[PDB]
Parts: C-alpha cells; structure tokens; sequence
C-alpha cells in the first residue's frame, strides 16, 4: 500500500528542476576517501527533493541533483548489485543495438570513464557558474571534471519548446496514487520509475530503494535541415506551402508545435487546445468508425508520440484514459541546449552551431524504458503491430538504421502506403546511464 517519501527523492526525477537554465557536470573520483568526507558534509545536505521543489516557497537559489554511473559506485567501493545490466554494461556498449556509431560521440561518453553526473539548476548562469567554484574548491582534486553540458529553456514565447519549435512536456505517466491523473494521462506503479517502490519486481540493494535510473542522451537537432526538408516534401495541396509543410512537421510529431495533439485536430492546429492541459492529451487514437489498423488520417502509426506511448494502439480502452503498456512508462526530464538558430544557418539552410536537447529519462528499469523505447518501438518497422500497411517504417525524429535516411510510412494523409525516404535530423553524441540515488543514501551508503 503505502506511498513514496518524497522528503528522501531527488527532485529531478518526479518534478524536475523548475529552472531556467541547467549545467550537467561529469566527474570522476580521484580520491574515494576525501570525495565521501564531502560527499557527506556538503553535496548531500543540500541535494533537492521533491518535497523540496514542489513548493513554491521553498525553491532553492540553485537546485542540485548527484547521480552515478556503475564505474561511479565501483570507485566508491559499492559492489552491490543495483539489478540492471544495462546500468552495470554502461551506454557505449548499448550502442549497437540502437544503429548509430560511437563516430559521432562525445569522446568522453564513449567509455566507462565517467563516474557521475551532478546537475545545477538555476534561473541565471553566474549562479550555476559560483556553485561549481564553491563545489570545485570543497572537493579540490578529489574529483575531475571530465565533460560539461550547458542548457536552457528556449527565450521569449519559444519557452518550453524543443528547438525543432514543438511545445514539450505535456505528457507523463501519472504515479498511483502521488499524481492526480488528467485526462488522458496513464497512470502506473511506483515501482516503474523509483527502484524498489510499489510492484518493482526487481531486488534492489536497500540503500538504492527510492532512487532511479537517468538515461542521459546529448541528442545534436539539425533544425535549418529539418525546416528545409518540410519545405521540399510538403504534400501538394490548397494550403499554403508554409500551412502544408507545418502539417507535414505536425504528423511526424503527433502535435503541432502548440502541443495541440493532431489526433484531435488533424488538419490545423489550435493554440487554445495546444495550452489546456485539461483536454491536450485525452485522446487514445480511436476514433468512432474509422479502424484502428488502418486509419492514419489522424495521425500516422509512425509518429513520434505514438511509437513512443502507442495508446490504443497496444490495446486496452478505446475511450480514455488508455491505460496500455504502463511498464513502459519514462518520466521525462530533458532541456535544450545551444544557441537559437542564426540568421546564416537559416539562409544556408545548413548548420554549423550545435544546438538540440540534452535528453534526460527516469525509470526503475532501463531494459523496459529509454532502451525499450528506442529499440523495439522507435527502430522498429514493423511497430506498432497489426497496422495494414505492416510495414509502418521508423520514428522521423529519433528512428536510427545506421546513420542511413529512415524510410517512414503514413506521413502523407492522401496516400498512406507512400514512403518518403528522410535523413537524420537528430544525432545522439552519445551518453551514459546513472544510477540517482535516495538522498539518505547520499550521505549514508554512498559517502560512508
Ligand atoms: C532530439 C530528440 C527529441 C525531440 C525533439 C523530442 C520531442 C518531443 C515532443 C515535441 C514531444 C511532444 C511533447 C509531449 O507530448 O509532452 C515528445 C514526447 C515524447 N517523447 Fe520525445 N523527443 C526527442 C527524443 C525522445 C527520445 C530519445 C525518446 C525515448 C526513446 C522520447 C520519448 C518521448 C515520450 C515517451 C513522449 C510522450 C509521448 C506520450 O506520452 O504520448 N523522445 N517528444
Ligand atoms: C475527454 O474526451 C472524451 C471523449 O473521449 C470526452 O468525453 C465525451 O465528452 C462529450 C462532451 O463533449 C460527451 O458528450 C457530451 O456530454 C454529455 C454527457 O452527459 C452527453 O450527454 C452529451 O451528448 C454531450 O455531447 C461524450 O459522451 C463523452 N464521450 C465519452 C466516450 O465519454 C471528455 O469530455 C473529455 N474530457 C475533457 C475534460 O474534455
Ligand atoms: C534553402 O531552402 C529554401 C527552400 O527550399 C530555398 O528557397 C533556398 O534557396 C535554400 N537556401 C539556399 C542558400 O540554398
Ligand atoms: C500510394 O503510394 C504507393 C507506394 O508508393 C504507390 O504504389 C501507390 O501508387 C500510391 N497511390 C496513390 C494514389 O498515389
């Protein structure tokens, strides 16, 4: 029965930072001994919960979470098994199964160097930037910094949006029974995000229970290239070009841009649904009486959020909420990162400053989260099944086959077995798989 101390998790996981502007810094332990002693006395002390950020009034200057990878804990003499072999494994050697190369990695994902992360959250960067120095000075060289990772809500009336321009963050799993669910909204064990809560099958180490595991993705979003190509593919049609190509953005997405899901409004976008949480995700894709495995006119099986959450698509309710696939639930913690698009990129329709999401999930398990997500449904062609055609093709945003252009069905409402051949807009650099543990662990297993 009983429900999660959020006085003892790390705030990032259930409710996210709440600030403007974030840094991921990546360390490694030089000296165990030492790095405990302020492990201990200054990170854990003031590591946020839930509790914590929850509150309006109780808002930290600059919010900190700490997590570790396997190389992390082992440094730290932590032999314990956390129960997933895809954390002990580590994200490099996961790289394969997900077609891409480590060729375009961040050097220092591309092994087991890393030993954790520390995020800072804060609503300007001189915050962020005197919290390293304090952090850097207590610690000395009881740690190195290895890689850092600078991020921020995008400005002005783009806040909230990803860098492609799509509003972000309306949809989680709502937790039985910490959230109240909206409509909609699936609603899932403890236990599929926080390790060792309710219905978490899995044995944990007892320190680790009320932790999770952060699936860190620094995912490049190539936008000039990806604007140019809705230009060059827009269907045909009365519209014009720049409606027929918004559409074309919208039905590789499942939203418009105002977050307003097209499976409710499939020929225009609409703000004012976009903005109201009480009716933006309560859809299940069935419609009264078009057919399920065939019906692509609202949005197509090969969308982004459907390949992600497939709904009704896995079967359950037709009327919502759709309750399917709660296993596979993540808690989505991203942020962008980079510069806003430049006039040059734009008028070369080409990059050349990196910009796009450092991509955060949370969940208990990583074979049936980020992993599953991305390998089984997004990678998949032939997913969601029983689809006729079969043959759906890949996820137009994170779909990967190898660095080689992702053939996607469904996209074009007048012709649902037409294919278009689109390249990479998006382009992991890589990351790494932590372990962020329960506060109390922070300073008692962790640091002692
Ligand atoms: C740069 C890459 C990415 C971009 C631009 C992006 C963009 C978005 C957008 C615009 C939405 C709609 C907002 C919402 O429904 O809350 C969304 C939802 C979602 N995405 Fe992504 N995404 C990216 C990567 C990923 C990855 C790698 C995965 C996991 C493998 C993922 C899983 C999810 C899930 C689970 C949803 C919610 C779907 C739902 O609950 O109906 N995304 N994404
Ligand atoms: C979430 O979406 C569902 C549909 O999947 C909405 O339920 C539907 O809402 C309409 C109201 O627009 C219901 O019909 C209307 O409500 C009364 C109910 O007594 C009905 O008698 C009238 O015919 C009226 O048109 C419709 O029956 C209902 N459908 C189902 C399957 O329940 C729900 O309103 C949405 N939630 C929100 C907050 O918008
Ligand atoms: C960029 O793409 C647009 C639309 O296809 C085209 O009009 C424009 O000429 C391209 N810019 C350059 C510099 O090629
Ligand atoms: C629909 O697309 C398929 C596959 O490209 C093609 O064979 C078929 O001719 C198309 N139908 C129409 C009406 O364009």
């Amino acid at each position: 029965a009983t429900s999660l101390n959020t006085d003892d998790i790390q705030g990032d996981i259930l409710v996210g930072m709440h600030k403007q502007k974030q840094l991921f810094y990546f360390f490694a332990i030089n000296d165990p001994a030492t790095f405990k002693t302020f492990l201990a006395s200054d990170i854990a002390p003031v590591v946020a919960s839930v509790t914590q950020l929850s509150n309006v009034a109780t808002q930290p200057l600059v919010a900190l979470n700490i997590a570790f990878s396997n190389t992390g804990l082992l440094a730290l003499g932590v032999t314990d098994n956390l129960g997933d072999s895809l954390f002990a494994n580590g994200q490099a050697k996961d790289a394969t199964s997900f077609k891409e190369s480590t060729s375009s990695w961040v050097p220092q994902f591309a092994g087991t160097g890393i030993h954790g992360v520390i995020i800072l959250a804060s609503d300007t960067t001189d915050l962020i930037d005197q919290q390293v120095a304090s952090i850097e000075s207590t610690f000395g060289s009881s740690i190195s910094k290895l890689y850092s990772l600078s991020a921020s809500i995008r400005p002005g009336n783009e806040a909230g949006h990803e860098m492609f321009g799509f509003l972000d963050g309306i949809a989680q799993p709502a937790i039985n029974g910490f959230n109240t669910p909206l409509p909609g909204q699936n609603i899932v064990d403890a236990g599929v995000i926080i390790t060792g809560a309710t219905n978490d099958p899995i044995t944990r180490p007892s320190w680790a229970v009320g932790g999770s595991f952060l699936a860190f993705r620094q995912l490049e979003q190539l936008v000039p290239e990806f604007n140019k190509y809705l230009l060059d593919n827009a269907p045909a049609g009365s519209g014009s070009l720049q409606a027929r190509a918004d559409l074309l953005g919208a039905r590789m997405v499942g939203r418009w841009k105002s977050g307003a899901p097209i499976d409710l409004t499939p020929t225009a976008d609409d703000p004012a649904l976009g903005a109201d949480a009480q009716r933006n995700n309560n859809f299940t894709y069935s419609h009264a009486g078009f057919d399920l495995g065939s019906d692509q006119s609202h949005c197509p099986f090969s969308a982004h959020i459907r390949k992600t959450r497939p709904r009704a698509d896995l079967g359950g309710s037709l009327t919502p909420p759709n309750l399917s696939a709660g296993a596979n639930s993540i808690m989505r913690s991203g942020i962008p990162y980079g510069p806003e698009v430049t006039s040059a990129e734009s008028a070369s329709n080409t990059t050349t400053q990196e910009r796009g999401l450092a991509f955060v999930a949370y969940q208990a398990q990583l074979s049936q989260g980020f992993h599953f997500l991305q390998q089984t449904w997004a990678d998949n062609a032939n997913f969601p099944p029983g689809k006729t055609p079969a043959t759906v093709g890949l996820d137009p945003i994170i779909g990967q086959n190898n660095g080689q252009p992702r053939v996607v069905n469904g996209l074009l409402p007048s012709n649902s077995s037409a294919s278009l051949s689109i390249p990479q807009f998006v382009v992991s650099h890589g990351g790494e798989y932590f372990f962020s543990p329960p506060i109390s662990a922070i300073g008692g297993r962790l640091s002692a």
